[PDB]
């Protein structure tokens, strides 16, 4: 008679094992997608960085009105999107964060393609894109020897900072190099 | 790319095939290719 009872408990442990078995696999399924994505973005956090080749600027009257930075992919950088990037401005007067706009809209920035196909995305290593920012709209133009702190923040998080240094004298200079 | 911060203009020049406008052209001085510096003795104008 004992054998009959064994079968039901036999079955009960069968599902109980499956219930116990399943949760680990579905859990491991959660981390395996979760961990893999974590490695990619963290790698993109350190690798997908932006490097400024140079930063010139047009000069009107006696004050810098434009600060154009020619940005470039860093070592091993993937397709960097500039439309999903922000620039933090730290100046003598104002101190805001600039987002991307189209065709400079004061508290924003605009990108023109110096070299390449796209005008908002760095695809290959050789493309250079110039980010236009109205210095005569985010602040009262730019005085001589004025110090601007730019922190170009990529989408993933790689922050490249820049110390903009206006020349101490702008005596008859059509365009300077900050 | 070549950046030209001159007395007047201040733009960036890109390669073209025979110069002018806002572009630069490369002719060969010592070597075979007129756009690539293959050798250490390669000289391009
Ligand atoms: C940052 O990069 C931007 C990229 O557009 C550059 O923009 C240009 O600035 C010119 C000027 O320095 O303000 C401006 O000039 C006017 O338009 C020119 C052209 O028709 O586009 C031209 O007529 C005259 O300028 S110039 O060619 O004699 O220098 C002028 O009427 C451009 O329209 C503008 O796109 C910034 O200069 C640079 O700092
Ligand atoms: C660099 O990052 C920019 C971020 O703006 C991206 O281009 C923009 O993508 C928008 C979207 O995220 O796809 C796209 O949006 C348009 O309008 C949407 C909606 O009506 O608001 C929708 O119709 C379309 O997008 S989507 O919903 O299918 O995703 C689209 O027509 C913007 O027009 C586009 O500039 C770049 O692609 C990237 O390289
Ligand atoms: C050689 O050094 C002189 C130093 O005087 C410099 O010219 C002077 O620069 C002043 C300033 O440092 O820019 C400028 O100041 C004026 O008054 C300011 C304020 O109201 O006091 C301000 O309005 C203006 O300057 S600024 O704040 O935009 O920088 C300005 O109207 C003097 O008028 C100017 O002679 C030379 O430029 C330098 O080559």
């Amino acid at each position: 008679q004992v054998g009959i009872g064994t079968l039901i408990v036999f079955i009960a442990m069968v599902l109980v094992a499956a219930i116990a078995a399943g949760v680990l696999i579905n859990t491991a399924g959660y981390l395996q997608s979760k961990g893999s994505a974590t490695g990619e973005e963290a790698s993109a956090q350190v690798s997908n960085r932006i490097n400024i080749v140079s930063a010139y600027g047009n000069v009107x009257x006696x004050x810098v009105d434009y600060v154009n930075l020619t940005v470039r992919q860093a070592a091993g950088a993937d397709n960097i999107n500039l439309x999903k990037s922000t620039i933090q401005w730290i100046g003598p007067d104002x101190a805001t964060t600039l987002t991307y706009x189209x065709x400079x809209x004061x508290e924003n920035f605009t990108t023109x393609s110096i070299k390449g196909x796209x005008x908002x995305v760095l695809v290959d290593q050789s493309d250079r894109i110039k980010v236009i920012m109205y210095a005569x709209x985010v602040x009262x133009x730019l005085x001589x020897g004025x110090e601007v702190q730019l922190t170009v923040t990529t989408q993933y998080g790689s922050k490249t900072t820049y110390w903009a240094q206006v020349p101490e004298s702008l005596k008859d200079k059509n365009a300077v190099x900050l």
